[PDB]
C-alpha cells in the first residue's frame, strides 16, 4: 500500500527533522489513503503544526 | 505506475536527506523508468545534484 | 547515533510496507550495529517478522 509506505517515510522524515518534506509526503496520504489512514496523517501534520 | 514513482521520490529524497547518494541513485533509477513526465523531470534534476 | 537508527528503523518499515522485504533487510542490517538495545530490538522482531 502507496499510502501505509508514506506514513512510513514521513515518520522517517520527522526523525531527521526534515518537518517540510514530512508535511509534504502527509499531504500525500490524504490523498491516497483510506479515511484511517487520512487519519493517521491528520495526527502527524497536528504534532508537525 | 506515476504513483509508484512518487513513493520512490519521498524515499530517494530521504536517502538524500541521510547523505546515502549511492542508496538515492538507484531509486532514481526507477522513477525516470516509473514516473510521469514531472516526475521524471524531477528524478533528473535531483540525479544531476548527487 | 541513535538517531540514524531511528530514521533506518522507519525506513525499513517502508520497505516491508512497499513488500521490499529484501531492501528492509539491508536496512536493518544497519540498524543492529548501530542502533541502541531498543532500536536493536525492534530491528530483530522486524526482522522475525519477515
Amino acid at each position: 500500500d502507496e499510502a501505509a509506505t508514506k506514513l512510513d517515510l514521513a515518520r522517517a522524515y520527522i526523525d531527521m527533522g526534515d518537518s517540510e518534506g514530512a508535511r509534504d509526503i502527509l499531504d500525500e496520504v490524504l490523498a491516497e489513503g483510506n479515511d484511517s489512514q487520512q487519519a493517521e496523517a491528520r495526527e502527524l501534520l497536528e504534532r508537525l503544526a
